[PDB]
């Protein structure tokens, strides 16, 4: 089968042959978008093009964009290790139309690449599509132009409990370009639990969302109002790891060539032997987000972007502790990561030494309190009455041991214990009041 690198290149070659300008991945950190924590989509760097504020010499483009979804509008951190399809760091294979082609040709391009004998040649019968309920045009295209049997065309409304809150209406964030979308799903088979989109078991890993095609129509405002974009446009993204799983005839993203090699490296540095352990997958994912974030300029801190990075690093180190790592290990994964990322890791390779030192320093710093904090958490859980850890304890782990509350919740989750978030926040607010009282005016 094709490697992840070959699949990335094949996608770009396809759209290039269809007249799309190949544009390099942007950084994970925007310089000119205050509404954006980390790059969470291929379209981010073209946001102003969609808004009609920026013009390019090309009207159609294709990228393989590195994305991190660990905060803001799109945050999958808590899904990592619990599904076979969610990462913090991942690549979007995208094509874009800036007032060029629209609905029909976007769908045809995607179907052709996916199903043509000349290209990816996926079995058509295992492909399902969803459309926004009101998008009669998209429904007709799949049914009559493409020829998907009606039983595999699913209409999805505002299933998230609010106007425009839908799996088939994509939004960059609370503000920004948005519009109705159509998604392509692949059925991995009855050996995997799950039902098709729209069904009660849709959240299973059986029917995987591979490719989302957005018909950009509006610019959302802070108040929630939709203002029409100057030109209806197209924003698409196929998950590289997810299509790689399909093409390499495996079911989990973590079973693709990239992750198989990376997980082996994690086992090597932690001393783990059970290659099926959940923590190995978590660490493999976390090194990708952490290493690339540092390469793109993020430094660990206790505020904003730096704190999200610190939280992910420390959670990764914690998982290494559960696997029984005897020494500093996380920074040792930068090399192996560069080795599996191909051309998509060039920015990381350029700064390998710097990234390694940052991760080494951060792990050593956290090691000063990690085992001691875990010992306290064990002590408190052993005598805990009920299914919820008190907020005072979560706060003490935060204040004394530097345990972010989500790191503490992560450990407790593994033992079917919840954390009193309201209690933690109350404790944090009490401390802020003490600081204000002591500092004065
Ligand atoms: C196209 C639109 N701008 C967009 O971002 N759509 S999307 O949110 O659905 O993401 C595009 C694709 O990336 C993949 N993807 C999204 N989140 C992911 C995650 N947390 N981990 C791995 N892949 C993800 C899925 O294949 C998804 O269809």
């Amino acid at each position: 089968s094709k490697s992840t690198a070959e699949i990335r290149q094949a996608f770009l070659d396809f759209f290039h042959s269809k007249g799309h300008q190949v544009v390099a991945s942007s950084s994970l950190v925007p310089h000119n978008d205050p509404t954006l924590l980390f790059t969470n989509a291929g379209m981010n760097q073209f946001k102003d093009v969609f808004l009609g504020l920026d013009k390019r010499n090309y009207s159609r483009a294709t990228t393989s964009q590195r994305c991190v979804r660990a905060g803001g509008k799109h945050n999958d951190l808590e899904n990592v290790g619990y599904t076979a399809r969610h990462h913090t760091f991942f690549e979007m294979l995208g094509n874009f139309s800036f007032g060029d082609y629209f609905k029909l040709d976007a769908i045809l391009f995607a179907w052709l690449l996916l199903t043509s004998e000349k290209w990816f040649a996926l079995p058509k019968e295992r492909l399902w599509v969803t459309v926004y309920e009101s998008d009669d045009e998209a429904y007709e295209i799949w049914e009559k132009e493409v020829g998907i049997p009606r039983e595999r065309i699913i209409r999805i409304g505002d299933n998230k409990g609010a106007p425009y809150a839908s799996d088939n209406f994509w939004q960059m964030g609370d503000t920004g370009p948005c519009g109705p979308c159509t998604e392509i799903f692949y059925d991995h088979g009855d050996h995997i639990w799950g039902g098709p989109p729209g069904s009660p078991e849709e959240d299973g890993d059986r029917y995987i969302e591979i490719w989302n095609i957005v018909f950009m129509q509006f610019n959302r405002q802070a108040d929630g109002t939709m203002e029409p974009l100057p030109k209806p446009s197209v924003d698409t993204a196929m998950g590289l790891e997810r299509i790689a799983a399909v093409l390499q005839h495996v079911n989990s993203n973590y079973d693709i060539d990239l992750f198989r090699t990376l997980i082996q490296a994690v086992a090597k540095v932690t001393g783990a032997t059970d290659l099926s352990n959940k923590s190995l997958r978590v660490i493999a994912d976390h090194i990708r987000s952490c290493a690339f974030l540092i390469a793109d300029g993020v430094m660990p801190s206790n505020e904003n972007r730096g704190y999200v990075l610190r939280r992910i690093i420390r959670r990764a180190v914690r998982h290494g502790n559960m696997l029984g790592a005897k020494e500093t290990f996380f920074y040792k994964l930068v090399g192996p990561l560069i080795d599996v990322m191909g051309s998509a890791g060039e920015d990381l390779k350029r700064q390998q030494a710097q990234v390694e030192q940052v991760l080494k320093t951060e792990e050593e710093q956290f090691a000063r309190t990690l085992e001691r904090g875990l010992a306290l958490l064990d002590e408190e859980l052993a005598k805990l009455s009920g299914d919820t850890l008190d907020g005072e304890t979560a706060f003490r782990l935060y204040d004394t041991y530097g345990f972010p509350v989500d790191l503490t919740a992560d450990v407790c989750r593994e033992r079917n214990i919840k954390v009193d978030e309201a209690g933690f926040e109350a404790a944090m607010e009490e401390q802020r009041r003490r600081a204000r009282e002591a500092s004065g005016f």
